[PDB]
């Protein structure tokens, strides 16, 4: 049903709320939630790990089948699975890992695959363990992105310095 509220204005069609990702799929309903995934697709922790969770392990149980066709995602690319009961479906998809020296500019790439999705909930792409500043992230998401992403930011103080660089 896709029931957004309380998300704030940034671009046209760019939105941003503080909000648990996991709550808002419970309460939005949308048609696509977006994972920040690893290659293998295993959610071990982050935004994967709490999505997986609240699948009680659905999640990771489709996402091992695709792997058994696929092999292994590229970095800046993206699977589109079942939702289980947060979303219709999950967009997967792989943003660099700095901190391996994968390179932030596959960060555009990663942001492309939400043009195939009309509307998403989701993350900033390689935020925390994936080492790229969430604010590049936010400008990378706006430059590349044409379709209308929700953004759930959980921590309030990154939040409130996402919306601050956007907006003052
Ligand atoms: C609860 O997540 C959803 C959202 C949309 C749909 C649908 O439109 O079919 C199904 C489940």
């Amino acid at each position: 049903v896709n029931s957004f509220s309380g998300y704030l204005k940034l671009t046209d069609n760019v939105y941003i709320k503080n909000a648990d990702i996991v709550e808002e799929a419970k309460k939005v309903k949308p048609t696509v939630v977006v994972n920040a995934a690893n290659v293998y697709l295993k959610h071990g922790g982050g935004v994967a790990g709490a999505l997986n969770k609240a699948t009680n392990n659905a999640m990771q149980v489709e996402s091992d089948d695709y792997i058994a066709t696929n092999g292994p995602l590229k970095v800046g690319g993206s699977c589109v699975l079942s939702g289980h009961n947060l979303a219709k479906h999950c967009l997967h998809v792989v943003g660099p890992n700095v901190n391996k020296g994968e390179d932030i500019q596959l960060l555009k790439s990663a942001y492309e695959n939400f043009n195939q999705h009309e509307v998403l909930l989701a993350p900033l792409l390689s935020a925390g363990i994936f080492g790229a500043d969430p604010i590049h992230s936010l400008r990378v998401c706006v430059d590349t992105v044409r379709t209308n992403v929700y953004l759930a930011v959980f921590d309030k103080n990154l939040y409130d310095k996402l919306v601050s660089s956007f907006l003052e």
